[PDB]
């Protein structure tokens, strides 16, 4: 129906909004741009499904993200990704994971306290529907 294409119109504002208060916070930087393959070439061979906050955006504007659950599980993967590709004790891994767990946390503080849970619910039971 129209109000639930209008529905999912409103979770993408909504996830456009969200993403681009993370993209423009300085700490997550690197993880605004896909891993450039020329300065890290076994990226690609660790990290099976890569994700950045550029590619959020276009997964937004292709509707692939009908619930905030979903988009949730590619902020989780950008974090994920980072701890598992840097994990040792130095300070640039360790920089990076903190980064990393950073950025999920104000994913999830942001939607805490912004997102209407029936708004979450509603977009589920339409998904659910199809």
């Amino acid at each position: 129906s129209m109000q639930e294409e209008d529905t999912f119109r409103e979770l993408r504002i909504f996830l456009r909004n969200v993403t681009h208060r993370l993209a423009i916070d300085k700490r997550f930087r690197v993880f605004t741009k896909p891993v450039d393959p020329d300065e890290v070439p076994d990226y690609v061979t660790v990290i099976k499904q890569p994700m950045d906050l550029s590619s959020v955006i276009s997964k937004i504007d292709l509707h692939k993200y009908l619930t905030v659950k979903d988009y949730l599980r590619d902020i989780d993967l950008i974090c994920s990704n980072a701890l598992e590709y840097n994990p040792d004790r130095d300070p640039g891994d360790r920089l990076i994971r903190h980064r990393a767990c950073a950025l999920r946390d104000t994913a999830y503080a942001i939607i805490k306290e912004e997102l209407d849970e029936d708004f979450e619910q509603l977009c589920e039971e339409i998904q659910e529907s199809r």
